[PDB]
């Protein structure tokens, strides 16, 4: 109903909101189609569930939590059930309801 | 307040809404620093005011109302108060409050 879920909704970037042990806590609808999972089957899921290998930038997964940066690597893939998603992703830190947790965008390229 | 509304403000990823005339009805914070104006400043500008001179796909202005279609272009420059600004865009259409609007999300490349 709000304008903010109506962007999220209808935005083509994809976007997760991971905790720090890197269970997913939200996904979009382009999340949500670019895992091919549904939102209800995405969330609470760990990363390491949805994602089966990963070739990336670690600093995405530390950094963001440390130092309060936003980074990007645009040359990642991820491997999901059996294909790999060549993506660039940006990882930012988000602070939700007093907690320390991390904001992925993903597009595909 | 909502999380939809942190996930909008803490997003690398710059988004305005456009009215069917260009007009400019929301920002984020990544679109203010993208046009390095306040959302006060940005917002019910017509989109010609915010860019002086733009190469992209027409497409993106159009088709997205008539095909209901996003449509992105990876090779646009906008000129903003002087500079050209590389970036890919995607249009989509948005329905806020019974109106067909325009989603704009858009990334530095």
């Amino acid at each position: 109903t709000s304008l903010p879920s109506a962007i999220l909704n209808n935005m083509v970037t994809a976007t997760l909101i991971l905790d720090d042990g890197l269970a997913i806590r939200y996904a979009n609808p382009a999340a949500e189609l670019l895992f091919s999972q549904s939102a209800k089957r995405i969330v609470e899921q760990s990363l390491s569930q949805l994602i089966q290998h990963a070739s990336l930038d670690l600093a995405l997964l530390t950094q963001p939590l440390q130092s309060g940066q936003s980074i990007t690597d645009s040359d990642v893939t991820f491997v999901v059930d059996g294909r790999p998603l060549m993506l660039e992703v940006t990882v930012s830190p988000i602070t939700w309801q007093r907690q320390l947790m991390l904001l992925v965008e993903m597009r595909k390229i």
